[PDB]
């Protein structure tokens, strides 16, 4: 019932996979009329489904970043689809593409060919390493560009291969930039009559995410880890004076506070292999849940590292209200909230081709 | 000289650390005037050295210096926010509010003013008010979960990547709010949470118990790993004839794609076996070629060099002639303006003159 930010604007999404298409269901969220353009048949990611017992397979990939989107069902190959996506385009506000460099062009559908019927049209460009010359043309996936972005760095597993981050964060955070760049675009054009080319790559938000610690090599903390107590590991941050004197009064070693390998905060991370050891000989006394429960009571930050599985029945999940019902399947929602309104659908996602005869 | 996005709005910027201040980077490289309000010192990101926290994100700010305990800077914060678009901040829950410096107190007097909250944990109750950085919340939000270290320990991610990828969902928060404001007259109280962007960023793997693929890994050479994804079908066999191993695609065992992923321990065997022979280097140029996804697991010193780094123009120096320092540049790209600004970090209480 409230106004949301972007009614009234039509998108035509032309995105697969996750990406892409988050920043699809984010503009959905904020109340776009979202239309995913997809091949005959629909999209492939409909058709990767992971089990559920006693129940039809859920499309994990496809259905929590398409609910309230729109679908047409083309061929892009063919003449037919080129005048009716032209057409289509014409009635557009944005354009979002993630094909590979090169081939919105061959199929004459390229910004040039967009912008020049729609003086208003903004276009959007998703691309895995930017197409900017011959070693960023290249097709990619989230694995792949994570690590030849550099975010192996520095994790030693047992058998000395390279850490695989096992989620899909550069994906999910290039999904959210793209967003911000069609906002940043709608907000150009509302206050300043220009329609913009935007273009967003997985590469660069990954270098983006590792920016600090990229930095160092461009230009030619003590106690923060996880640690053993008696049982299981607490993590915990107490670096800045006053909590790390707080932290050497509560596990009961007021000696670590006057210590001269320790005392101040640069020895702390020089005699950075030292520390531990102490802390931990200290912390053996209790479990962690324990001394979480007294770290956060007297004011310090500390944790225990959940896993997947404990983190959606933790009070802290449930309090933020993070998931919502599909019609029944439970998805989560986009982060940013907002007052004024519900930056949320409730709506299914289409099926293939749903809206042909109404937008084709 | 070209029109930016957001020319004539200003942002009040109270933020530390790393996620807001990127929020109000952003905001600066898309044209606004962000004033940074510092503590009277300068904030204490400026010490941290050289500097690897303070000056990527804040290139291009204005700064005040004020003590916002006393009632003389509460009344000069609340005169400049009647002048103002946008509040950024992040302190933890209630504070501002405490100080008298919250949403109420600031759209009571300016009810044009957008209100940007950035929290650790949310703020809507009792288990979201504490305060966090970037490595205790991405492990209570689960992300250790299923990497394995040699000593046992909880894995923790040696970048900041709950902060970065925080700043970036505040920024488009901003910018949707902007839109609101601009669009149907609603200026906006916007709210986010870093325990829910990590959530986000791991939704597929938390999704499976809210209801509840091969070869895709980094394998072993004779110098160094290489990281392969070649899992479609017509993928899986160009790879199979490419490092010698014909037999592997008929083989009962990883013919199909769900049977690669079951005998995934015999199959990484087998193809480590193959690419004994050959350097990393030497199969990514010959993958490439062929049109696979495969690369070297780069370190960040690696990273820098590469020709693909240097493709994307993905750095800026600051100051002028030598003894520049070099950082990197806001992901997003636009081709009406440049999204880049060349403008050094303001010095510690620089515009108090002209803003208190």
């Amino acid at each position: 019932n409230p106004a949301k930010p972007l009614d009234g604007f039509r998108v035509l999404d032309f995105t697969q996979n996750v990406a892409g298409p988050l920043a699809g269901q984010v503009l959905v969220d904020l109340g776009a009329e979202v239309i995913k353009v997809e091949a005959p048949g629909g999209e492939a990611a409909r058709q990767i489904t992971s089990v559920l017992p006693g129940r039809p397979p859920l499309a994990t990939y496809f259905l929590p970043n398409n609910r309230g989107k729109k679908s047409v069902t083309v061929d892009l190959t063919t003449e037919q689809a080129k005048q009716q996506m032209l057409r289509l385009a014409d009635t557009a506000d944005v354009v979002l593409e993630a094909f590979r460099p090169g081939t919105m062009e061959k199929l004459g559908l390229g910004p040039d060919d967009l912008r020049s019927r729609n003086p208003n049209l903004i276009y959007a460009r998703l691309t895995a390493y930017g197409g900017n010359g011959p070693h960023g043309s290249r097709p990619g996936i989230d694995l792949v560009v994570a690590a030849e972005a550099g975010m192996t760095t520095g994790m030693p597993t047992p058998e000395g291969k390279p850490q695989i981050i096992p989620f899909q964060l550069v994906d999910n955070a290039s999904g959210h930039v793209l967003a911000q760049a069609v906002l940043a675009a709608l907000l150009h054009r509302e206050r300043n009559g220009v329609a913009d080319v935007v273009q967003v790559a997985m590469y660069d938000v990954a270098v983006g995410l590792q920016a600090n610690q990229l930095m160092m090599h461009l230009n030619r903390t003590q106690p923060s880890d996880a640690f053993r107590t008696a049982d299981g590991y607490i993590v915990i941050s107490a670096y800045v004076p006053k909590h790390w004197q707080k932290l050497c009064y509560l596990i009961g070693r007021p000696d670590l506070v006057e210590d001269q390998r320790f005392a101040e905060q640069r020895s702390r991370s020089i005699n950075y292999a030292e520390l531990t050891a102490e802390l931990e000989l200290a912390l053996a006394s209790k479990t962690a849940t324990e001394w979480v429960q007294l770290l956060q009571a007297n004011g310090l930050m500390a944790c225990l590292a959940h896993t997947w599985k404990q983190v959606v029945d933790t009070p802290l999940f449930a309090e933020n209200d993070l998931t919502l019902e599909v019609g029944t399947i439970t998805v989560i929602r986009t982060p940013a909230r907002y007052a004024s309104f519900r930056a949320v659908v409730t709506d299914p996602p289409p099926t293939a081709g749903e809206h042909n005869a109404v937008f084709l």
